[PDB]
DNA sequence: GGGAAGGACTC
DNA sequence: CTAGGAGTCCTTCCC
């Protein structure tokens, strides 16, 4: 929940649960917390037939390997993640200076996007679809989203953060991480003249620190576009995001470069707070007695044995405060997708020509990134929200609608067929092109 | 070690 | 169109 707290939750739960109550969703949404509650049955049985050796074993490995990460723990670094405020709603209030006073949300009838603040204080989120959120604020306008227009603001402020890092990585058209590290150096020489602007006496100087340079790079990024940022700094990635969250909107957050300011910070901090840790692994780990990042590092023995390697090479990391110090600076594209959620189809003769004009879109939006792919994947959804996914992958190529609707045109039919006489009643469809050449 | 199927997570 | 769409990474399961 990330920027209104102090919420009525009660007048707040109720309407969001009367307007979902009986739902076809809610009904899958419950089937669902079942298969939860079962997945943690299974971990639960597995703890269970442990032996204290077996664990005091787990303890000196984790404990060696912890070891050897906090002797490679990197406090060299000043990582900056930049968070754009409430984006996509404030591009919006900017071009439409008449929203600026009222409650506003970017989406549809059917699902938000994001939310401005002052929406926020009536407890409308993203994520929630706007006929429960209008229920919430009978006044909210909701603004169709308009992807051409926000990327232009993107890149209006990537182009300040450039001068800062110009290998800075951006994650999505409002967040990017900086490693403002070298700049830091070079700024110590900077005369005043070079770290003063003009305002809107009007000009003020900022200071050397990186806490200054942060102010600095959310002032010109709110007079270029005349909207707000929130920033974080911190010694790594991991905590720089968690970081840019903890004074949103339009401010900022440091945890200084040194082993005990980082633990100081992630002593308390709720696990969910962490990006990768979800609803689902929270709520696991809440079994265990894990809710802040000090438990988590407390049980690194069980964890070992309880979770994938790979979960809990991770989880030890965030229970020590590591993460990234070097912005990878990768890309290149895994899938390219097209899918669509609509009033219930189930004729068949639909459904194909529904899978035509996907597929088709699909090619063109793959023909702009000149890509060419060897699988391809439809997703069908019931109209009880369970999800199908059938792939096939050829040999070739593939490319164009038609090349491409061939392969999705046959699986379609594999899965009419699969079901027939009863004919497949759909609220959702989508296709997925994916392994491109590399 | 190349598939396919289902999911967790995040924006 | 009255619970989105887009994408990546993981976990498991079979030649
Ligand atoms: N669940 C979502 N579905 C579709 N688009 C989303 C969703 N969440 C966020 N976005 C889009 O990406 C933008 C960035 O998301 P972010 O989580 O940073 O929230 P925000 O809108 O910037 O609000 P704030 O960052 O102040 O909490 C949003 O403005 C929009
Ligand atoms: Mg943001
Ligand atoms: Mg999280």
């Amino acid at each position: 929940k990330a920027g209104m707290e102090g919420l009525d939750k009660e007048k707040i739960n109720k309407i969001i649960m009367e307007a979902t109550k009986g739902s076809r969703f809610y009904g899958n949404e419950l089937k669902k917390e079942k298969q939860v509650n079962q997945r943690i049955e299974n971990m639960m049985q597995q703890k269970a037939q442990i032996t204290s050796q077996q664990l005091r074993k787990a303890q000196l490995q984790v404990d060696r390997f912890a070891m050897e990460l906090e002797q490679s723990r990197n406090l060299s670094n000043t990582i900056v993640h930049i968070d754009m405020d409430a984006f996509y709603a404030a591009v919006e209030m900017r071009d439409n200076p008449e929203l600026k006073d009222k409650p506003i949300a970017v989406g549809s009838m059917s699902m938000l996007s994001t939310s401005n603040y002052h929406a926020r204080r009536f407890g409308v989120r993203a994520a929630m679809p706007g006929f429960i959120a209008k229920r919430l604020c009978p006044q909210l306008i909701i603004v169709p989203p308009n992807f051409d227009k926000y990327r232009a603001v993107s890149k209006e402020v990537k182009e300040i953060l450039a001068d800062y890092d110009p290998n800075f990585m951006a994650m999505s058209l409002d967040e990017a991480y900086l490693n403002i590290t070298k700049h830091l150096e070079e700024r110590q020489n900077w005369p005043e003249d070079k770290r003063r602007y003009f305002i809107k006496q009007n000009s003020v100087v900022f200071g050397t620190s990186a806490q200054e340079v942060v102010k600095e790079i959310r002032f010109r990024i709110e007079q270029k576009t005349t909207l707000t940022a929130s920033a974080g700094i911190a010694p790594n990635t991991m905590l720089a995001k968690v970081c840019s969250d903890k004074n949103k909107p339009n401010g900022q957050y440091q945890i200084l470069p040194n082993r005990q300011a980082v633990m100081d910070f992630i002593k308390d901090l709720p696990i969910r707070k962490v990006s990768g840790i979800g609803k689902v692994t929270e709520k696991m780990l809440k079994a265990l007695g894990i809710i802040t990042c000090t438990e988590l590092y407390q049980q690194r023995a069980l964890l070992s044995l309880l979770f994938s390697e790979t979960s809990w090479h991770y989880f030890l990391h965030i229970s020590l405060g590591l993460g990234s110090t070097h912005l990878t600076r990768d890309g290149e594209r895994k899938s390219m997708s097209v899918e669509r959620t609509f009033s219930e189809i189930n004729k068949a003769e639909e459904q194909y020509s529904l899978c035509q004009e996907l597929c088709s879109e699909l090619a063109q939006d793959l023909q702009k990134e000149r890509l060419k792919g060897r699988t391809v994947t439809i997703k069908l959804k019931n109209v009880n929200f369970e999800v199908k996914t059938r792939a096939s992958t050829v040999s070739s190529v593939v490319s164009t609608a038609e090349e491409i609707f061939a392969i999705a045109k046959e699986l379609l039919k594999t899965e009419i067929d699969a079901d027939f006489p009863h004919p497949l009643r759909l609220r959702l469809m989508g296709v997925r092109i994916s392994s491109f050449p590399n």
